[PDB]
């Protein structure tokens, strides 16, 4: 019935493992860079939240042949989570009570495009090859992890745009609550490519006025923010039943004391706020400790940023928690945002500190009053909240508490 | 705690509604046709499981402009399921206890390729437009339905390749069991295009030797089967808590008494009979009545067909149920296969008959002591089972029983 986190893995724009991420977080270090690929593609946004690691040879050649970047990022993340959790092969493999729930927001547009492009060339089917389905299918992230890691329990992906990996973790918790699984690896991944990013630029969702200063492009809550900075990477956490964790001597980061999942039923592409209030409130049912720190979805967009702050004002009233949008540092990894930010929250809980909300040269007028921390501040935290929202009015929030 | 089906909707290769689907199922009619598009793309497979329906003015302009075919098919299926359920706006909209869990196996390869092609054109960003993300994102099917139907409960997609809509329904059931939702619209959709179809052909998964006789291409269990026939369409069912349903005088097709979801942890693109055995066994746990009819996954592939059979023989041993692969008639709608086949099963339960397993000129010698029904058989059914498997070793089976 009770679910706790006993391990985490992460490959992000601000770090290739939790120690690197930790340092980046405390230093308010940016993971955004200039992208020549995005410029050459004809986009107006040339800033990236890229993973600085050459993944070549990092996975078994026979295994990696079926994977795309989103899967590769999640795979390396799950490798870290397994080790971190102190799980031995005999403990999680070929075990019906061990599952995997991980996904991405867009699967693999790069290979969807590669397949189409190849089909129309002089080689046709032979240029396409036999590995595009597993690379391009939406469930690639879960399929490519569950098979090599020898998982026998649940195996599927939850996809909900920019809230996918958050819903993935929440679903993992429910598996533990329903007593169906003892352990479920949850998280996700997202590739970084002009193929997909150009589609966000086309709808004006990406930042375009700070290409000369990449590290200043992502500026959540700043009066002059102008869209989010697309990013890629992966994240993975080990969701485990409490007794099972305690029995093996597992190191527990926190317990998942709240999980909200609601729907706006209003606008595609734009948030309503109303659904987020219900989502946060839902995650709070039963939680009687205060929310000490709130890791906002805050993507750095004009409408989104204040819409979520309005939701928070409504849920907490005159006693809102310390807030910070780590996306100002990391960028928006879309489908991987939820699990990565849950990890940043876990690291803050574990090391007792609040990561800064960077790049706010002029706090938005609507952000007046609120406690958005703009400096790395040491503090003993106990309960933390993390929000994730996506197109189609899909909301998710997770509340984690220290034991 | 108990989940029942109180409505269904369907847009498939063998019918644009449940009445038409019933007629083809009883008649043993094939929905496969020759495809000029497929042939013209360079493919070897030129047979289709297409939806014969002009969807043109069926969905509101400002709504449909965010959708792709998978979403359009699921949307029309939802419309039918709402009416067929006897539900009205005042009862299902802006209601926190009403949710939506629907997905596709591939999202929208067509619009993803369109975006990449548009971008590379002289007009770039302006050629792409602002609607490709919602059309191409993996969660499109759920996002595009939850918003217009004003859903306020759960809202996300489950994606598991050729088992997605089956896992979607199972997840909906768990929402009712966890007491989180009273109603959850579950199902999915899949578009039909060479963009995606060419990728399956490239891995030799599609039938190529019966292009001259499309209706004979899909031949599950036949000694000369040579791959599945790709198809498109949608399906949607209303999963409702028992008491809620009885209280409103709802029409109940049956109760979902079993739901299995397992993982092979062995092969990508190839089924390991053992995972399916555990999946089926998991779905039968607690069901005190025998399985009267089994709607197999049977896609008409050399390895797949008999592997599931070996799995079935191992599960039921001596006393096996009547079996029939409706894909021999309908083709493989991939992500939409699970929900559509659950609907065929519900229709057989609701009308007391077993749909034929067509096109078996020579029964595979692997399907021995089994009961593969090859003629529409009038029978009083009580408990039915439906299997769905996908790449990455993802398995799902649903057991539905009359109340
Ligand atoms: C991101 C957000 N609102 O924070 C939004 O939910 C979103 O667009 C996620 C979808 C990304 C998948 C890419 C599909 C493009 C082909
Ligand atoms: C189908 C099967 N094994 O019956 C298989 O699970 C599958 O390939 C489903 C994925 C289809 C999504 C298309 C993605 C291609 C870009």
């Amino acid at each position: 019935k009770r679910a706790v986190i006993t391990g985490l893995g992460i490959v992000s724009s601000i770090g290739n493992n939790q120690q690197e991420v930790l340092a980046s977080l405390r230093e308010g270090r940016s993971g955004i860079t200039f992208s020549q690929e995005l410029k050459d593609s004809g986009m107006r946004s040339h800033v990236w939240g890229n993973v600085k690691l050459d993944t070549t040879g990092l996975i078994d050649r026979k295994v990696v042949r079926f994977m795309s970047d989103a899967s590769i990022y999640a795979f390396l993340s799950m490798e870290q989570a397994i080790a971190d959790a102190g799980l031995s092969p005999e403990a999680y493999q070929n075990n019906p009570r061990v599952g995997l729930i991980a996904g991405s927001g867009g699967g693999s547009p790069r290979f969807q495009v590669f397949g189409a492009d190849a089909m129309r060339g002089p080689r046709g089917l032979k240029a396409v090859g036999p590995y595009v389905v597993t690379k391009a299918m939406a469930s690639g992230v879960s399929a490519c992890l569950a098979t090599p890691f020898k998982i026998h329990g649940v195996n599927y992906s939850i996809s909900s745009a920019c809230a996918t990996s958050a819903h993935c973790i929440g679903n993992a918790v429910e598996q533990i609550q329903l007593g169906k699984q003892d352990i479920v690896f949850a998280g996700g991944g997202e590739e970084l490519c002009w193929e997909m990013a150009c589609e966000f630029d086309a709808m004006g969702a990406l930042s375009t006025k700070y290409n000369d200063t990449p590290e200043k492009a992502s500026r959540t809550y700043d009066a002059h923010r102008d869209g989010f900075v697309i990013a890629g990477g992966g994240g993975m956490v080990v969701v485990e039943e409490l007794e099972h964790a305690l029995a093996r001597g597992a190191h527990i980061y926190a317990e998942i004391v709240g999980y909200g999942a609601t729907s706006d039923g209003a606008d595609m592409v734009a948030p309503s706020g109303e659904g987020a209030v219900r989502c946060m409130k839902m995650a709070m049912h039963g939680v009687d400790t205060p929310i000490d720190y709130l890791n906002s979805h805050g993507t750095s967009t004009p409408v989104g940023d204040v819409k979520e702050l309005a939701a928070i004002r409504e849920v907490f009233g005159d006693k809102s928690p310390a807030i910070s949008a780590t996306k100002a540092m990391t960028g928006h990894s879309l489908g991987a945002a939820g699990v990565q930010e849950a990890i940043y929250s876990l690291l803050m809980l574990e090391h007792g500190f609040i990561a800064p909300s960077i790049n706010i040269e002029e706090l938005d007028e609507q952000a007046a009053g609120l406690n958005i921390v703009t400096e790395t501040t040491d503090r003993e935290l106990t309960t933390v909240m993390s929000n994730s929202f996506g197109f189609g009015g899909t909301n998710a929030t997770l509340v984690m508490r220290k034991l």
